DNA sequence: TAATGACCACCAAT
DNA sequence: ATTGGTGGTCATT
DNA sequence: TAATGACCACCAATA
DNA sequence: ATTGGTGGTCATT
């Protein structure tokens, strides 16, 4: 998983960087880059988007997701 | 709003209470000695709460950003 | 003209 | 059977 | 257990 | 009309 350093130090076309346990943060061309949380609702896909970066911290972006899981964890 | 240094000085009390941050964020600080993190939301008008964490262990701005992915959620719909 | 939500595919590992 | 990673599309705000 | 999810009354503040 | 802030309870695990 990622580190706060390693996204500073990427580089396209649109690519999906990941931490874990869904959440990525999407990096367009223009300099676009934007934390989303993939999960399902009882089968179904989709993302959930967690604000911009680096507004959106990293530790931002887990807390993020965590509360979301806890959501999701019922049921 | 609530401050990290309000919290630190909590006075102790006999009974349970609440302290709010704002947004059905708040710490319930029980007699014993625990301090735990709860969102109060509702969902189509009935009204729950999800425990976030223990404090310190959870910081306030931790509490706030799983707070900030909740109401992402539940701004759907 | 972006961003977001809602998906698709295959697949490995829990 | 379900999630998470790689890598995408498309319609609705 | 002590912590959690559900959810009560009363009303003030958002919206 | 809906939430957020007081201040509580209750039954499961």
């Amino acid at each position: 998983s990622l580190t706060d350093a390693k996204i500073r130090t990427l580089k396209d076309k649109p690519f999906k960087v990941s931490d874990s346990h869904g959440l990525y943060l999407l990096v367009k061309p223009g300099g676009s880059r934007h934390w989303y949380l993939k999960y399902r609702i009882s089968g179904k896909e989709s993302r959930i988007a967690l604000g911009a970066y680096p507004a959106i911290s990293l530790s931002d972006a887990r807390q993020q997701r965590e509360g979301i899981r806890k959501m999701l964890a019922l049921n």
